[PDB]
């Protein structure tokens, strides 16, 4: 069938919870991403077949917000758009959905990726329509309910993370250690300007002049052992997953450019790498953060790799102890993974991250010459998707 | 490419807002579709392997209802599922994403279409989580944002209609007469037992007993064009857009099992449809309802078909002024359209209808033994989708 | 001292929680009761010299409902008016406060009563102003929060009826006995029209056409002991109090013109009553039901009077087990006590109820030829009020 | 009949919004300040026969805002309380409601005066006991609705102060003048230590330790005319009332002993003033801000006194238009009014602010030995009330 390709992956930095991107909606978010791609691409707007893009807490942000930020980059009119969610792994998924449309031979040009902004998210009245009654009733967080809480067991994702911990026993000092790693390699890539290539710079229009938003804000410089062992578990009463140990609630949209090779090369463009297979999979929901493991095993086998052909591994880290488990079974050289940090360090946006680092392996190739490379990431629900890629 | 084939295609009935599904949220709906879709295919919930469903007002569902859908239907936690939305697109959409996951080479059997409750959706409050600081401000409609108003100039989807009346000089007459037709056809189809194969009873058991929904609610049997006439318009002063010629808020689960002729050829299924091709289109938002237009000559054109050649079509009913324009410049035989009657009379569930009209279709088709079924809807944010059937 | 005295009294129709008055706000309920209350006294609006009433749900109904209430009923502006929470006891507070401001000098005419619509209450978010951040909250019922809990001990008035059936043993037999009792003098009351001279019509004018409202909706006649005995318990496990035993949640207003006697003569006034003594006390919150024994005590003394002197007595029914502890510990002769039913059968309009009572009590006394007669009620937060009237 | 006298006189600090208060609740504001009002009277709880406090914005705050604050403060539960509502005249109002009840014979030692905290008040949903049906709606803000908004004319208290600056031509020039003014004396004030006999420290359970609230916040300390000058109008586009020549959002308790001189005496207390007259009227109320002249000349009549007879004035600011309109009419020496500062600077906490200026006149009395002082303030919805008040 015909080969796919990755023609540009750009990303907006990636925002703390109600700080630097507060008052930039996803769709906003997810326009200038969208614009960047496409002449980082070196294509033309007409030149698109479709867009594709995934964003979880929906609530509110008017009909199908892929087509809205579709519209606000300029794209042409004639262009259809949808909006994917598939909870964390929406913004990966989406990638591997153009791949599909592309061999099916139905395109050849497909915008994909993701947005969030967990900062806006609204809260809900779910009987305000046809009255309460009686009785106090919940004033709900729609962040929580629609992106960090499992439908099946009526629990946040983070106990999902203990259960993991507890199974495989990761301890609160492992833990501790892999996220003081991956805050002290994210603070190396900022400051070494690993980032500059990928990131579109974000302009918000405020009151005096405008700012302009370009780097990622989450990361904890000069954090220590000793100051992530002083806090408390987050989630449950002597447990082990912190604030310090798992990712935040972050603002983000992360854009590719996904491509047949045939019209890659009838359009001049230089591709940066191959999609050479994916894979999602399923797991018990009370495990979502092992689900990287299956697709990532189904995605190698249909590649005919092995792990130990990889070059560079990005593998979400929405909680350590999830990070950990998956990388313990599979046997991932570490050397190779997050190597300008992980989300313990840079954030978590939901809806975009699984495409926030495809859009991070894929810089890291191009700059490292890596060869072969890895994405995947776990999904509330208890699911995983996983894409390989392979550099031009 | 394989061929890809309907195995069965179920929903529910049709909820009339506020009315005999209010108690049912959007995923039981889905999950009693589904549990009867696999069933009325002949195959096993591990034969399928991916569950890809539509669902606009996503609002407060929590974490991707089309796994919830699964889940409560009893499918294995190894599959799969994802949630679409391209508002009243999402349900048909699902279908052709199936067809192309498949031709991909990816999947041999997959749960496609939609589930909406409109009676449902909440009330938000966007700056609850930051503080309104002070002033009064919306409380928010979530069923109107989210599914019903346009993103880009600021109006209802029944505004648009009103500028497709307008600039096609479509009447009041021919609107309330294209609506009476819907609703004559309606109730000839429901008493004649029409819809009687394609619809699995929903069984609402509360505190107390047991409540069983089987029937579509939503017609006006008996109406009449002296009682349309008299209708007050319903979005803007002197305007020809009614309660009585458009469709309403509806609730309903529509579930389609798709798979390549191969494997249903293996697993003795005998299939009641060949997709022959498929398409989306955009347009002017401000036109959404012309939509179809572009998206059915697209799907014809790719199948090598005429419209002269269709046997029967599904062409939606949000708006009489929509399907008279569509149905006018197409040149459709109107003997030919909707034939069971359409959503004026049936309603319009939007995450679902998609879905709705295609299943209605296909058991139109195997009723009628019609060769030939074109299936077309409207999207708000100016797109339309379309599917064609080959009866097998 | 001057002499002060009941110059008329009226009260709307008691509704029914959702029901008769649901469309009526308070503040018009109660204009609707002035307006006829001073054309029952055969005085002019200029003749009053200030508005004086009870309104306990004063969530969102604006500046001084009081104020709204006169002006609505057409009084003058130069009128001042308060409005007064003394939870149940508002609505009689008035009175003895009209009384208190005519012996100190400062006026000759006084509107006084009190005024609720339960139905109406909004529902409440507390931190919105500020922020809630994160997390699911409560959607508070300001019905329940601001009427119906006790501040101190964390749990509704219904809990504290409890606690008084527990103290004083009062049985679940007794309770219902009493209630069957109150159903079955209201019943004979509203047949025989010992109500019809108070009740002012309420006229609800909606866009179409119009609905007179003027019966006590509440009561359930052809009550039985069997009926009664079924019901399950409304506050806790194997509970007392039931819907059966206890009054509703209601809608009403009551007003009454208080005058000094000698003003009354200028005037040409026909007095109903003189108001002899009045006194409220406070009680442990947990027992609250059982402010009117030390209220009544304290009354009764101050007029130079005795229980067994009374011949008429309206006594509240928020809950049986409080009405049988204050009327075992006062012994009252309870053939003598509610005659034409009490609160079970013809609802508790919280803010209005006092007044209710003794608009009830003085009809009552009119028409029956009876000297003497005492009204008094339970507060929550530990409080009651008693008020002594005698026959002109 | 008995002479009545102010025992004692308390407040708190006056917060700003959202700022020094925030956290504590209004009735936890009322339970210091009685508590503190109660030990400088030098009586005993037990010789206190009611409780009757201002407090305008009730919602949510539970059954009877001032039983809550008595029981806090630790008053014995057989005390009556009651919740007094005339909007701003609320703690004034309690007041002369005290001295009327002593003058009746009924008491001897009221507790009165009022509390609020705006920064606290709720947002409202008003529709969602029985639904909303369709379409967006309001989220009310209570704090504006309940306090700050006309129910006749449905605008601000704001518009009834422009009213007032157009009828009688006062300036924004003069306006801000005027607040320049009372910024300058409340630094005077504070800085001197005028209010450290009147303050009781309110100290606040954090975190690490307490903190202790004990000045007032709100006055702009080096306030400047040019500063004033620069502010845009608040209310209406070319107007002249802005943020700075009115008062603001603020919160406060404020608590005096009120005792007829009789009892005074039998328990050793040495009053601070007689209360001679009091009196409030109504005014038109899109001219609300004139109530104070109506009042004041009613009071003065009462009392045999001249205005130029008086040597203290405290007159409300909450708006520099009508403190200017009320002056300008009664020719008040503005050398002897709000000597020590006015609300622009110091605040306007609704409910209490009219018992926060009486504190204030009789500790300046006091402290300056000023034998004759009036305290007055306007009232939303057309209102007035005045105290005039004698030193012993």
């Amino acid at each position: 069938m015909k080969e796919v390709v990755i023609a540009s992956a750009v990303r907006t930095a990636i925002g703390s919870y109600g700080k630097s991107l507060k008052d930039v909606p996803a769709v906003d978010l997810g326009a200038t991403a969208i614009k960047e791609a496409v002449k980082k691409a070196g294509i033309k707007p007409e030149d698109v077949n479709e867009v594709i893009l995934g964003n979880v807490l929906q609530a509110g942000l008017g009909q199908n917000p892929a087509r809205q930020a579709s519209f606000k980059a300029g794209l042409p009119v004639e262009i259809p758009a949808m909006t994917i969610n598939k909870v964390c792994g929406s913004g990966l998924r989406t990638v591997s959905l153009a791949a599909q449309i592309i061999k099916a031979g139905d395109a050849d040009v497909i915008i994909a990726g993701g947005m969030e902004n967990m900062s806006r998210a609204p809260y809900l009245a779910n009987n305000a329509r046809w009255g309460y009654r009686m009785g106090n009733a919940k004033f709900v967080d729609e962040m929580i309910t629609d992106g960090l809480w499992d439908a099946f067991n009526d629990y946040h994702m983070g106990i999902t993370a203990e259960n993991i911990a507890e199974r495989w026993n990761i301890s609160r000092e492992e833990q501790d250690e892999f996220a003081l790693a991956s805050q002290k390699k994210a603070e190396e890539a900022i400051k070494s300007g690993q980032f500059k290539d990928e990131i579109v710079p974000v302009v918000i229009k405020g009151r005096k002049g405008e700012t302009v938003v370009d780097t990622d804000e989450h990361p904890r410089f000069g954090s220590t052992i000793e100051g992530l062992a002083k806090l408390k578990p987050a989630f449950k009463k002597d447990g082990t997953v912190t604030a310090g140990n798992a990712s935040g609630l972050n603002d983000c949209a992360a854009v590719l450019v996904i491509m047949s090779a045939e019209k890659a090369k009838e359009l001049g463009v230089k591709p940066l790498a191959k999609i050479v297979s994916y894979g999602s999979a399923g797991v018990d929901p009370a495990i979502m953060g092992y689900g990287p493991f299956y697709a990532t095993k189904a995605a190698i086998e249909k590649a005919g790799w092995t792990v130990d052909e990889l070059d560079l591994i990005e593998s979400n880290e929405a909680f350590a102890a999830q990070s950990l488990a998956v990388a313990k079974d599979l046997k991932f050289d570490m050397n190779k993974v997050n190597v300008n940090g992980g989300a313990i360090a840079l954030g978590h946006p939901i809806g975009a991250s699984g495409a926030r680092i495809l859009v991070t392996l894929v810089h890291a190739m191009q700059k490292r010459d890596a060869k072969k490379g890895l994405a995947t990431l776990s999904i509330g629900g208890g699911q995983g998707t996983a894409i390989l890629l392979e550099k031009c």
